[PDB]
């Protein structure tokens, strides 16, 4: 109950006082940001991913990799809106946490049709996917 970890997915900057709920992209169903043709992420910001099994957030590949579990815990940090979901993919790697997708996401008024989460880097030893989405509603507007 209001428990952002769980609960509800919308963080409010301090700053303007604007709430930013992502509930809007609670697509479930899967975004897909492709790495290559024929496979690339399947992500769902804030809702369990039906696509793949339920609780998953984004998954990886063609086959079944998890780029970590489903949270709703919204965050802001850096001036941008930031969703970690760890706890996917346990990769053997250097440090081997976990796969997990970090989604920042980006103030841009003119992501109407650009509104897509894009993978930007992969860093193959902390496993992480760092994702940009372009959206206008993670602009700080009063």
């Amino acid at each position: 109950m209001k428990s952002n970890e769980h609960d509800d997915c919308q963080v409010t900057n301090p700053s303007t006082g604007h709430l930013f709920d992502l509930s809007s992209l609670s697509g479930r169903a899967g975004f897909t940001a492709a790495y290559a043709k024929g496979w690339g992420v399947y992500m769902s910001i804030c809702g369990e991913n039906e696509n793949c099994p339920p609780g998953v957030g984004a998954c990886f590949g063609q086959t079944r990799i998890s780029v970590g579990k489903a949270n709703k815990r919204l965050r802001y940090v850096d001036q941008v809106l930031q969703l970690v979901y760890k706890d996917g993919s346990p990769c053997p790697s250097k440090s081997g946490l976990s796969y997990k997708s970090v989604i920042s996401f980006v103030c841009r008024p003119e992501a109407g049709p650009t509104n897509r989460p894009m993978l930007i880097s992969l860093d193959k030893q902390t496993c992480t996917l760092f994702f940009s989405w372009h959206t206008p509603l993670a602009c700080e507007l009063a």
